[PDB]
């Protein structure tokens, strides 16, 4: 070996030219490598065909060339950041040749190889300073590119799913199906942001790069396996263990190394699927419970039952807090392993090159660069199963979102009665049974024509088969049979509920319902609040407290005849709604709904025997399944 | 500089019997120097006043001591942690000297220096394969010890925290103070667990150890910068750049570069505190206006009004998406800073040591030791402005408890009406006058004595003062003032409400609901449900689905007429309770009630003029304050 001096690994002149199209090159080999996975994915595969299912309709349409045109750049922004990750590289073999350079020429004497030595440390010192603001340059236009698409992501499909859920009536109707659901309040609000949001197990944090995701980290660590597998096959040699000539050793462990590794922590982790899915189900059921007592705190004080409501409390704490004790023993075994494989590898590089370097083969530059490209192959083919523990939990929240689009399309083909329009104006209705879910009987065939000006007063008994006639006219029973002929449109037939409902909103929302705040006029909602004997709530139309547990049950029923003036309707029906007004207050709430409204078929549930001297017919339940007609003997 | 072999730098034989006595030396130090600091922070400090105010109860007492057991041990897990931090630094400082001595026996060309530079080789490898084991097992060792710490602190303070909610009937008072809180259920259920598990933001994963966590993340980088400080002082040198003579430039300039670059993260960061407490507020009042459409899915459906209650519940998710674009663009300006300081930091040991190495005064191991130390002592001085995302988010969390714990004492410091023991049975009561929140009148005093067999009727409008009578009486009001003379006892006067009440559990619960399910006999319970003509319901008494949905409105007011006949009462109150009874049933259940218990106290609320030739008096409120007592006649 004799005398020479130092010459650098890559020419740092034309590295920019030169890495300007191996970026360009590298993107459309992945953009049509990456697009031929995720069809195979569509298919084959029983966590694939649930995903596309719930978020199919935002990437096709022709309002969809925004996201694959902001999809398309994440792809560069990772090209980008393996090409760095080879240039830093090409630099610790320039820096630790120079600085072998300048020991061979103090022990030596001569002052040639020295001042090519020193010359050669200063210049590996300035291309570190120019790669160093590419890098946070990089880095930082990075989060703020990839938090504009899943918040996109999030407005979209959490408004897709909302309109699902009670479009067809599909809120009430998934009580009776064969399978049902736990509570679809919690699966639209805090779901969907695990599930859009990239890595599993929590929302997202407001500085989540493109590495801390599930599907850009994973494309990352294939390039930069590709990449990488040129420079550590040309350093390697031959080596002899057992009489046995490996050619390329140090390239064949590290691929057997792995895949050996890797099959016994998919055996260990394989059930932290269902912990991880039990852990969000028993924790928001005792969240409901503790609602439930806030909305009907005043009962609770009457009955001094604080101590009964301690239990039913407790016994849904306890397996909550159950389940986290094996929750936590499982992820220490899982974590106790691939820390343990990955420990005693460290080392490896440093012992196969070590009797190379002392004798006259390398010079101390590609043991540098060794011990770089066997600690970069090795990071990337172990990201199958570094990240297992927040894939399991990524793979329990498809779940949970594809049980609620599956429970609402068997929830809307529940058998029903069938409505036709009227020939002109009536209220006619040919045969009709009404049953109970455990199979019994209540209501026998019946048929039964109103006319124009027709009423009816349905009574009997206190538990004999009367609302679930209404819930059957209404298509909300499944459990009955035939047809009915009505007055139909939009908001021509009106019903009522026994129980009074006030909404959210301002005092005007609350007046009128079914309509909107703005439908209706200013100076027609200040008459109607006085003909109901509702005076003094002509100011506070525009205040904001709750009115559930302020308005008193006796003014909730005078509001519900207030939205019976404003929409107008032709057939109404009603039940109950008298509850609590006197006699009085009755009689003059019925002379004035026969004195606005002139021609209004009246159908009226009731209980007291003062109101059957007002309408016309009569039906009775006997109970049992009989039904009795006759006209108002009068 | 003439031949000189290779020596280590520590003496490697008796390192174990050297550092057992230095662990146990600064321990001792450590544990009287932090329980310094925390009593300067429970004083002094505006969220210190407010950490100790929650949690006081669990630290002292006589229960206390297993506590401190187990937080004793985890500073031991951190001194044993910086310990092994400094041994493998004083092993690089041998790697690198043995790779020096190697390098100048080929130049120069003897074998003596050669033969000791690769045994010197050989020897820096074993020492690491031994402390490669010892940083496993106190890694897996300290994430098991510290997951059973806050368990243990979640389950006491979920326990003592809901004891204070609904202690003292502070679940309905909280509505009438000045300052309101906004939702209860949420603070225990979530809030505990970010407040207990450490490192704010999000709630705690089954893999996080000790340095995750801000208390015993802050006091490792104390330890590591006073045991660090001994190494970078006596390895650099003087400085002249502006003619200028500074003694130690290496240490003083660490020092001024990171107090400067604190006190600018600090004003950055400084509106970051209420932008994380706004998105826990708007985010819970989201899924509360899910939950209230979920169990009122019966009117929505009747009223056909799915269109209105898509625009407010729309109108409570625009500004949770608002205000998280705007937690995105200040996360972005605040790490933008500490990256972009910590990079261009990086070269400077390899700068101010380099010409120092080219000359003969030192020998490339204290080259290694410089690079290491002075990143090691920058990595722990900047603790205190790369955690502040994660403190600003811990400090929110401290803020919803506080609000819940202050406001349930001004929740019983509102007055209310005195109650008094009779004299032997008697229900009197002296002047009481009953007013509204806004300042109007409703009930002048009035004085009212019944006797051992009295009744009476409360009478009136239906709007006027008349819930609200009883609303005082069972100290609930606080808009009220006077006396009250009762049989008092545990169960000896019994309150109704006007909506009738079902708790969650079995039916056996049900049906007796202020006592237990052990505490009535199975013999005497199926024959008393056949007096009230609840025959059909004598199975079923140990199924699970809710009954609130089930039973109708006419049989939820026969169940309350049985857990009177099993408590048995001495002076009942009832108020509506016959809103769904017909004529024959109702005159059927008071004969029962009359024959059952001989003497008890009955005050009936009612509006049916069919109930009045029951009872023997009369309360009539006339409406604006005027009452009018009479005895019944005929
Ligand atoms: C599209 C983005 C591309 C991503 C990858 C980024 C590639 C660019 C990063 C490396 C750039 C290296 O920048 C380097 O600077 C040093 C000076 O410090 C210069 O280095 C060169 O200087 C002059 C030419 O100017 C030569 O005679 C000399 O032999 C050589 O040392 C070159 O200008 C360039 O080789
Ligand atoms: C940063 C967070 C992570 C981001 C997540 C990004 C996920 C992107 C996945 C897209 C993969 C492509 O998904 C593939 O799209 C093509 C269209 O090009 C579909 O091809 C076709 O699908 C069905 C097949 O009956 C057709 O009805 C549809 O018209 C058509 O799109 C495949 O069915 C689908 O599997
Ligand atoms: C992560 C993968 C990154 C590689 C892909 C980057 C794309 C770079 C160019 C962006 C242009 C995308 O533009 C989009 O192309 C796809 C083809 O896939 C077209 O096709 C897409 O929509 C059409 C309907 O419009 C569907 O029938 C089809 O199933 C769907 O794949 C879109 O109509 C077009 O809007
Ligand atoms: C999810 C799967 C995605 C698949 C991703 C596939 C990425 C493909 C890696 C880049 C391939 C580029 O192909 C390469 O092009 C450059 C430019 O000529 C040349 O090779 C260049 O890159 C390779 C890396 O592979 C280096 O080892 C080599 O020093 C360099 O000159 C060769 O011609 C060819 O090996
Ligand atoms: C429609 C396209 C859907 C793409 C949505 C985005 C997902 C991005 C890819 C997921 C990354 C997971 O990374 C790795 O994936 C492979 C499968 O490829 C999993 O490997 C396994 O998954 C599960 C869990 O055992 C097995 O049922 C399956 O048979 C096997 O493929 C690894 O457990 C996971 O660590
Ligand atoms: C309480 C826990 C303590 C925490 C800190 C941990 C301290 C222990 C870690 C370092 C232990 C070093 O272990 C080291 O092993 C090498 C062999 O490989 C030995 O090293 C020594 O060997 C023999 C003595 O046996 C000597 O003549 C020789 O000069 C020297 O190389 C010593 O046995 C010990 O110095
Ligand atoms: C791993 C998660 C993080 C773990 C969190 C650990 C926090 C531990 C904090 C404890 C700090 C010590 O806190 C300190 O205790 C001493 C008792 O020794 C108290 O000293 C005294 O406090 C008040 C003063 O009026 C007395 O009523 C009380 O009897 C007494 O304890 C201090 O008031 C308190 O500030
Ligand atoms: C993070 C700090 C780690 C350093 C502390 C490690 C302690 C090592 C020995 C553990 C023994 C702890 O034992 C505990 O000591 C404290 C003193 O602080 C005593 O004092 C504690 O409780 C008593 C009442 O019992 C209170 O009046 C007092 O305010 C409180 O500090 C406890 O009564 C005792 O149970
Ligand atoms: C939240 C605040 C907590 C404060 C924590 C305080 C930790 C104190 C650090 C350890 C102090 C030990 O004090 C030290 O003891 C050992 C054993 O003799 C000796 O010093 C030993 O440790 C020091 C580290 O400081 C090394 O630089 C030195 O090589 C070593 O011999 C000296 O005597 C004394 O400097
Ligand atoms: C009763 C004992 C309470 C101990 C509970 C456990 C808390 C553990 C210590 C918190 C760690 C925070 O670490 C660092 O603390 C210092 C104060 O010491 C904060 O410094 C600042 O805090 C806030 C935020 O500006 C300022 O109002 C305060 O004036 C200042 O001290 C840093 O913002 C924080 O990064
Ligand atoms: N915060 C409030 N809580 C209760 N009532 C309130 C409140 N603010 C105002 N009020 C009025 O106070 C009165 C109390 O009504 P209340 O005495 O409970 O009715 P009632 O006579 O029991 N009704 P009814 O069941 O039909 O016979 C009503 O006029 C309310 O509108
Ligand atoms: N899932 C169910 N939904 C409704 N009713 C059910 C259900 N399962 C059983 N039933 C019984 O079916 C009957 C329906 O009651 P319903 O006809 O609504 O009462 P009602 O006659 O309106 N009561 P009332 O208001 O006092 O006059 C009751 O006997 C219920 O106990
Ligand atoms: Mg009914
Ligand atoms: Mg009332």
């Amino acid at each position: 070996m004799g005398p020479k001096l130092f010459k650098p690994s890559i020419d740092w002149s034309r590295a920019f030219p030169d890495s300007v199209y191996w970026v360009g090159k590298a993107w459309t080999i992945s953009a049509i490598c990456v697009l031929a996975i995720l069809v195979l994915l569509r298919y084959l595969t029983p966590w694939g065909r649930q995903f596309w299912r719930i978020t199919r309709a935002y990437f096709v349409g022709p309002n969809s060339v925004r996201v694959w045109l902001m999809l398309g750049v994440l792809l560069l922004s990772v090209v980008l950041a393996v090409r760095l990750n080879v240039l830093f590289s090409y630099q610790g073999n320039d820096m630790y040749t120079a600085l072998q350079k300048a020991f061979e020429g103090i022990a030596s004497g001569d002052g040639t190889v020295k001042r090519s030595g020193v010359r050669g440390f200063w210049m590996s010192i300035g291309v570190f300073s120019v790669m160093a603001v590419l890098h946070v340059t990089r880095v930082m236009a990075d989060i703020y590119l990839t938090q504009r698409f899943i918040i996109a992501w999030r407005v979209w499909l959490t408004h897709h799913l909302t309109q699902d859920w009670l479009d067809g009536r599909a809120y009430y109707r998934d009580l009776f199906i064969d399978e049902t659901i736990d509570n679809p309040d919690q699966r639209i609000q805090q779901d969907v942001d695990i599930f859009t949001a990239g890595a599993g197990g929590t929302p997202n944090a407001p500085s989540n790069g493109t590495a801390s995701t599930l599907l850009f980290g994973a494309v990352q660590s294939i390039i930069s396996v590709i990449s990488f597998t040129a420079i550590l096959w040309n350093l390697s040699g031959t080596l002899n263990i057992f009489g046995v000539s490996i050619p390329r050793a140090m390239f064949w462990t590290v691929l057997v190394y792995v895949f050996v590794a890797t099959v016994i922590s998919f055996i260990i982790g394989r059930p932290l699927i269902w912990l991880s899915f039990r852990n969000e189900k028993l924790n928001a059921a005792f969240r409901y419970a503790l609602v439930r007592l806030r909305d009907a705190a005043e009962a609770v004080g009457f009955y001094r039952g604080e101590r009964v409501e301690g239990t039913q409390l407790q016994r849904r704490f306890t397996p909550v807090i159950d389940n986290y004790r094996r929750y936590v023993r499982r992820s220490i075994a899982f974590n106790g392993w691939n820390l343990s494989v990955s420990q005693t590898i460290v080392p490896l590089p440093w012992v196969i090159q070590a009797p190379r370097l002392f004798a006259g083969q390398i010079d101390f530059g590609d043991v540098g660069q060794t011990a770089t490209s066997f600690g970069n192959i090795h990071d990337s083919l172990s990201f199958f199963r570094n990240n297992y523990d927040a894939f399991a939990s990524f793979r329990a929240a498809i779940i949970r979102l594809h049980g609620l689009v599956d429970a609402n399309e068997k929830g809307r083909a529940l058998p029903a009665v069938l409505t036709r329009p009227s020939d002109d104006e009536s209220v006619e209705l040919n045969d009709i049974e009404v049953r109970t879910p455990a199979g019994d009987r209540l209501i026998d065939p019946l048929d039964v024509r109103l006319d124009r000006g027709g009423s009816l007063v349905i009574t009997g008994r206190s538990g004999a088969g009367k609302t679930t006639l209404l819930r059957s006219l209404a298509e909300l029973w499944p459990y009955a049979s035939g047809t009915l002929h009505r007055p139909g449109g939009e908001n021509e037939t009106m019903f009522l509920s026994q129980l009074p409902y006030v909404p959210l909103g301002t005092l005007r929302d609350v007046v009128c319902y079914p309509n909107s705040a703005a439908a209706i006029p200013d100076a027609t909602l200040r008459d109607t609040l006085t003909k109901v004997a509702l005076a003094p709530l002509c100011d506070r139309l525009d205040e904001e407290r709750d009115w559930a547990k302020v308005l008193s049950p006796g003014e909730q029923q005078r509001v519900a005849f207030a939205r019976i003036l404003l929409t107008k309707p032709k057939a109404v029906f009603l039940d109950g709604s008298t509850s609590a007004l006197d006699t009085g207050l009755e009689f003059a709430l019925y002379q004035l709904l026969r004195s606005e409204l002139p021609d209004c078929i009246v159908i009226s549930v009731s209980h007291r025997p003062a109101l059957e001297r007002l309408h016309e017919n009569q039906l009775e339940l006997l109970g049992g399944g009989q039904w009795r007609l006759a006209p108002v003997e009068a």
